[PDB]
């Protein structure tokens, strides 16, 4: 459904490498869920957070997919996992016309 | 410096058209933040939040503008604005050309 999704949550969840490397091969086995068009490219020490915004299958399956990840980092790891599907809102795409036109 | 920014709140905060319509010429007013490059198109309802990632002059003021956003909606909106500003984690930009090729 190539729908855009959010999902983030904090870091020294995993140690990290879960995401850097770890996240390629084994992101259906460790987090169980697909991501089906693209998967999440962001880690951030930095931030203190890792996770990103990116294109799942649908939202429906999404939201529910949160608790996926979540229910790693839930007994290891921090917190939960920051997960919505927004909406697209138009009227204000005018104002996004300069660096993404 | 076209910073990447996670901005969003939950809905219920303003009615809604501070988003929709109120945002394109009051923004720089209302939250009076600018953000340079581009402002936020989100809005959802049926999720209820509004807000998306979008980008901000940098990263810097991107965190302090957290909170010139949440100033209004802490005292009339509802919690606070959800903002960070995360990095790319190149490594996994291999299972990202799917659909974003």
């Amino acid at each position: 459904m190539a729908t855009l999704l959010q999902l983030h949550f904090a870091f020294n969840g995993p140690f990290g490498d879960a995401m850097a490397e770890q996240l390629k091969p084994l992101a259906e086995s460790i987090n169980q869920e697909p991501g089906f068009l693209w998967k999440v490219w962001t880690e951030s020490e930095k931030n203190h957070e890792a996770g990103g915004i990116y294109l799942f299958t649908d939202e429906k399956s999404a939201l529910a997919y949160l608790e996926k990840h979540t229910a790693r980092l839930k007994n290891l790891g921090v917190e939960e996992v920051v997960a919505k599907v927004f909406d697209v809102n138009e009227p204000l795409s005018q104002i996004n016309q300069a660096k993404l036109a």
